[PDB]
């Protein structure tokens, strides 16, 4: 389950679509936790394509349902991402994931 909180300002209308490259500002966040990854410190933000699968499942259908400027809140549940394996030494089996995503994409 993929559940978005939006903290409002954008256009509402820019969707992004298949085989486009996106461009996230994205800060991971351990529920009950402290952070475990951000875009923020690398400056690097992060563009990345739609379709391809390349990133989780949790992260990718959350991006979709954005559009250009809007500042979302993501929700991963762990059946989405990792929480039969978990990630070896970050993130641990049966975790659920809390984002914050910025899409200022292009294309």
């Amino acid at each position: 389950g993929v559940e978005i909180e939006t903290i409002s300002p954008g256009d509402g209308r820019t969707f992004p679509k298949k085989g486009q490259t996106c461009v996230v500002h994205y800060t991971g966040m351990l529920q009950n936790g402290k952070k475990f990854d951000s875009s923020r410190d690398r400056n690097k933000p992060f563009k990345f394509r739609i379709g391809k699968q390349e990133v989780i499942k949790g992260f990718e259908e959350g991006a979709a349902q954005m559009s250009l400027g809007q500042r979302a809140k993501l929700t991963c549940t762990p059946d989405v991402a990792y929480g039969a394996t978990g990630h070896p030494g970050v993130i641990p089996p049966n975790a659920t994931l809390i984002f914050d995503v910025e899409l200022l994409n292009l294309e």
